[PDB]
């Protein structure tokens, strides 16, 4: 958290559903395609740890579930840019 700063990110991560949630046992797309680069360096981090993972525009998670609950997110590094961590995405289960 934080007293109340403003600020803006280039990376706009896009999830499915937009929500970031999901029954126990669907299937959730990270889509972190950067607008501006048409294939830059994607990556993806769970709660602050690389996982066993080849980096892809396109992270899917099928078969959801409480173990599967965390925060994503991806981080954009390539030529004439820094390291740049999109939005934390947290996947929780719904209560339908």
């Amino acid at each position: 958290g934080s007293s109340g700063s403003s600020g803006l990110e280039e990376v706009q991560l896009v999830v499915e559903p937009e929500g970031g949630a999901v029954a126990p046992g669907g299937t959730v797309t990270l889509t972190c395609e950067v607008p501006a680069q048409p294939s830059p360096q994607i990556h993806w981090m769970k709660d602050g740890v690389p996982l066993p993972l080849p980096p892809s525009p396109v992270l899917i998670l099928p078969e959801i579930g409480p173990q599967d609950q965390g925060t994503y997110s991806c981080v954009a590094t390539h030529s004439s840019h820094g390291p740049q961590e999109s939005r934390a995405v947290s996947i929780s289960i719904i209560e339908p």
